[PDB]
């Protein structure tokens, strides 16, 4: 008997319970579990990039919880004007709820959608929260989402800082339930390329390893970075950091001899693995910029349309990374960019700067365009081989 | 100043529409335009699947609004026990609420997360909701998200279904705002072929274009179809259906002589554009499956060439359709399948039924393996161009 009562209303976190996938992505092959900690780290990166904290330490407990601890200004305490209870435990219990969606708190963020540390909280058999601000230390636990006591100060201190320890669900998430050191390890250390100027630190209380990363180089480092073990083809890396119309766009890329192609991006710190519109107008700006060079240096008719960008990508490494009001992403973790006037800031800074680059990099440029007819020249041979068997 | 006041409670269908992304996916494509009608659809397929619904109407009108009209249930009408509202209000109203938390009302369905058709109401300006249930017509407008009076009756009817019409918001779709015939063409013509029985008509009263999609032959048909213009290279079709374990799992396929591979996922008629545990389980058991028959009957000798996956599924055209309770994606607009246990399922099922059809039908197998020595044959010659020419 399908009726009025057969409409069941999941409120609060049992919905991020019952459908954690559509909150923090795949909960069998470990990637939402990490999920769980970069959300914790993005609302640390978050106080970074607004200018307050400069120091970050996210520690891997021999418990397997996992603590993100950092010197920004404090998750805010006092009694939320609507709902009653701390604004802090707003933020712990309720879906959609923060300050970023103004611009009033954080000019730009990564976290966008209001729900990171709640579904954190959701997907934790237990949250512990301390908060450092206003002269007092806030402490409040919470087991399987809910809050055991009020928010509480407990002690005085001169720091301000939030630090957040949860302990994931024994439920939730299968096959990999155990944090994997080198996960959080390469997310970091891109997060201390995008971010000079803020210490990151990771610590493994169950085996005593440990790193900081304060990298100071930016993604023209990073690029490099990237590069170490391969071979360049040319020395001079591109890059260049631009703000146009509230965009900000930053670019470094360089070539190097492999046949992969290497391009990351970002949006407000946010790594998007399957690209969007600032991959777009990346490959769109890269596309017609070589084939405009190609054609003011005077290349064969055939050596141009020889050349595709799909083959001008080819040992490439690049980092794309934007600043964005409101930027809109097609699911809960972020993978796709699907802002579109994002795709026309890339193209056209890109297209300026690197006919610029090409210009007053003639060495590069011939080598990068060599690079790219080679490239061609054996996808060519390779079809032309394809056919021969047929 | 960053305290209390900064943090904002996004009440309801508020914060999908500060946020569709995570909701509806790319708003600025048309993808998310018109995934707002297959929202719709889907929970009318549902009802389909359910086995209550023979008869499903999608309106394309003159003001590029979209109804969907089917001949299942009728939304339930009823106050709702806790919420005190007609369930149809709370349904259209209530993010994670609906009948497919359990198994009472559907067996098998794709809604799944119960926020379709309310992610719908937040992003349409104007919404139409006429219900046919227990001998009464019940009708609500909303806007907005926001309806205009409580459901009410209108009138008699001996015919029970539901009508959804709505009026997607100029604000939140941008670049492709009209709806595209052929876009909801494709989508629909799929279901007719996944849910034999179920009568599914598309009216387009711009210019009154109109198809009926009722095909009969199933997923078999599907293949079929999707080959009619290519050009097949053996006549027996490779098709099953079997449930084990909870697990339904449907599969038909046939090579072509072309070289593109063309594997269609489904999860309870939901497609599955990224894949997933289905599309994994697919690949291992035929890349496993004839290997084996490749080296047993000393083709692989013979010829040798040593052929691998992609080998395999070159001019392939395969249609893996999956039932199963619960599914989960890794995002709202389900585009991933990532439940562990079906990877297994469809693996195990396909090596002995995939083994079984190329012995019962040798000729087929024969044409089929000496597409795959062809395709390897290629590969090579193909690679060994490459690396020549470098
Ligand atoms: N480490 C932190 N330091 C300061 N404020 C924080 C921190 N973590 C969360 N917040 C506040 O909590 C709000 C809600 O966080 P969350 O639920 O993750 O959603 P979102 O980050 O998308 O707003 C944030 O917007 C920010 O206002
Ligand atoms: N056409 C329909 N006929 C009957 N019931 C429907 C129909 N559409 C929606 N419903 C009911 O409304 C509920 C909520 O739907 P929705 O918000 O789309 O989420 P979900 O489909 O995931 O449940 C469904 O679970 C179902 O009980
Ligand atoms: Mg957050």
């Amino acid at each position: 008997s399908y009726d009025s009562s057969s409409i069941k209303v999941l409120k609060g976190l049992d919905a991020v319970r019952k459908r954690p996938g559509m909150y923090i992505g795949d909960t069998d092959d470990g990637t939402g579990l990490h999920h769980m900690a970069f959300e914790v780290v993005d609302n640390a990166i978050d106080e970074a990039l607004a200018g307050h904290c400069k120091d970050i330490v996210v520690t891997i407990h021999a418990d397997n919880s996992v603590s993100v601890t950092d010197d920004g200004r404090g998750i805010p305490t006092g009694i939320h004007p609507s709902e009653g209870v701390s604004a802090a435990e707003v933020i712990m219990t309720v879906l959609h709820a923060g300050g970023k969606f103004d611009d009033n708190s954080y000019k730009v963020s990564g976290g966008l959608h209001g729900v990171g540390v709640s579904v954190v909280n959701a997907l934790s058999q237990k949250l512990e929260l301390v908060i450092q601000r206003d002269g007092k230390i806030h402490r409040q636990i919470y087991e399987h989402g809910v809050p055991q006591a009020p928010l509480a100060v407990t002690g005085d201190t001169d720091k301000t800082g939030t630090m957040v320890r949860f302990w994931p669900s024994k439920s939730t998430f299968t096959n990999v339930t155990e944090f994997e050191y080198e996960i959080l390890a390469k997310r970091l250390r891109e997060l201390s390329f995008l971010n000079s100027g803020v210490s990151i630190r990771l610590r493994d209380k169950r085996d005593g390893k440990e790193d900081h990363f304060h990298y100071e180089g930016g993604i023209k480092a990073f690029v490099e970075y990237l590069n170490k073990n391969k071979t360049p083809i040319h020395p001079n890396i591109f890059y260049f950091s631009t703000e146009k119309d509230g965009i900000g766009v930053e670019v470094a890329l360089q070539w190097n001899d492999g046949f992969q192609e290497n391009i990351y991006c970002f949006t407000n710190n946010i790594p998007q693995r399957d690209g969007g519109t600032h991959l777009a107008g990346f490959r769109a700006a890269m596309t017609r910029t070589l084939n405009a060079y190609m054609d003011k240096e005077g290349y064969s008719k055939k050596a141009k349309v020889s050349a595709t960008g799909d083959d001008a990508r080819e040992g490439l490494i690049a980092v794309v990374s934007v600043k964005v009001p409101d930027p809109k992403f097609s699911s809960q973790t972020k993978d796709k960019l699907v802002s579109s006037e994002v795709k026309s800031a890339v193209e056209q800074q890109m297209n300026e700067l690197l006919s610029e680059y090409l210009l007053e990099n003639p060495s590069d440029a011939k080598i990068v365009v060599g690079k790219i007819i080679d490239a061609a020249r054996a996808r060519e041979a390779a079809r032309r081989a394809r056919e021969m068997t047929r």
